[PDB]
This record gives C-alpha cells, sequence and structure tokens, in this order.
C-alpha cells in the first residue's frame, strides 16, 4: 500500500504536536495499552510487576522507555514509506528477542490512535485519523513481512 503526500502531511502534522511532549505521550500510550490489554504487560520483564496506573505513572524507567519507543516510531513515520533500513533491527529484536505477535502491534496502534484522538481532536479529525491508521497499517504490514523472512510467524 502507498499513502499520498496529502496523507503523509496529515500524519506528520499531528506528530509534530506529539513531539512537543514525547515523554507525556509515551506514558499515556503505554498506560492505555497495559490497561486495555493486560496480557501485553507480561511481555516486559522490567515492568510486569506494576500493579496500578499510579505505579505506572510514577515509573521513571517506563517513561524513559516510552520516549525510546516513540522516537523510533517517529523516525519511521518521517521516512514516509522509505523505512526499510529502520525496520530491519526493529523487526529482528521484536521477533527474535521479545517475541511480539502482530496482534500486539495492532493493540499498541489502537492505543496510539486513542491517545491522539483524546489529546489532539482539532488535528485528529476523521481524515487525519484515517491517514494515521493507514500509516500504522503500512508499518504493521512491512513488519509482518520481515517477521516471515526472519522465521517468526507470530
Ligand atoms: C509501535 C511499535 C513499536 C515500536 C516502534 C517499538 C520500539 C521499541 C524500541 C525502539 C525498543 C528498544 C530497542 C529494541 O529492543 O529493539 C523496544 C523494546 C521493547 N519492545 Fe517494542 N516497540 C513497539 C511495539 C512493541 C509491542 C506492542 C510490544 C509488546 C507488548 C513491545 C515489546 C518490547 C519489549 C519487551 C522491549 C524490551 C523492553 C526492555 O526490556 O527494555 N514493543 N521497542
Amino acid at each position: 500500500m502507498v499513502l499520498s503526500e496529502g496523507e503523509w502531511q496529515l500524519v506528520l502534522h499531528v506528530w509534530a504536536k506529539v513531539e512537543a511532549d514525547v515523554a507525556g505521550h509515551g506514558q499515556d500510550i503505554f498506560i492505555r495499552l497495559f490497561k486495555s490489554h493486560p496480557e501485553t504487560l507480561e511481555k516486559f520483564d522490567r515492568f510486569k510487576h506494576l500493579k496500578t496506573e499510579a505505579e505506572m505513572k510514577a515509573s521513571e524507567d517506563l517513561k524513559k522507555h516510552g520516549v525510546t519507543v516513540l522516537t523510533a516510531l517517529g523516525a519511521i513515520l518521517k521516512k514516509k514509506g522509505h523505512h526499510e533500513a529502520e525496520l530491519k533491527p526493529l523487526a529482528q529484536s521484536h521477533a527474535t528477542k521479545h517475541k511480539i505477535p502482530i496482534k500486539y502491534l495492532e493493540f499498541i496502534s489502537e492505543a496510539i490512535i486513542h491517545v491522539l484522538h483524546s489529546r489532539h481532536p482539532g488535528n485528529f479529525g476523521a481524515d487525519a485519523q484515517g491517514a494515521m491508521n493507514k500509516a500504522l497499517e503500512l508499518f504493521r504490514k512491512d513488519i509482518a513481512a520481515k517477521y516471515k523472512e526472519l522465521g517468526y510467524q507470530g
């Protein structure tokens, strides 16, 4: 699949807002993910002990992790589709070291959309959300293709 320049512009416009506070967006996204799909928390040995949202918000390590994840996702989005190089190491670590099913990538994509919708309604209308969903589906499609090449079905 391919996004038009117009769709990329909608994606990058709202992402520019996210970049005004990466750490804050990272926390909301992971808390949303862990609360909506608790099973995903079991994949993080470093955070699986967190019991409440209060504990999650207070975790310095979780906040730092969120910045690392969003920064990588941002680098990929800014390539506007030409992200083959950025995807390689990401796909290998998540398929071989962390063992993350495509299903879980769908869950975090939902968390991202939810948080952007909550925080940036003025820059995340129907068209912009459609553009973001398309960019995330492209991301998941390409990561899935790499998973297969690497020998991981998940
Ligand atoms: C938006 C998609 C995602 C991106 C861009 C992303 C990015 C990253 C990055 C950059 C790291 C650190 C470097 C590395 O280990 O490769 C990381 C670590 C990790 N990711 Fe992801 N990730 C994504 C989705 C997920 C999902 C959905 C899970 C599973 C619920 C997951 C589980 C992990 C784990 C377990 C680690 C190691 C954390 C640690 O022990 O420090 N990731 N991810």
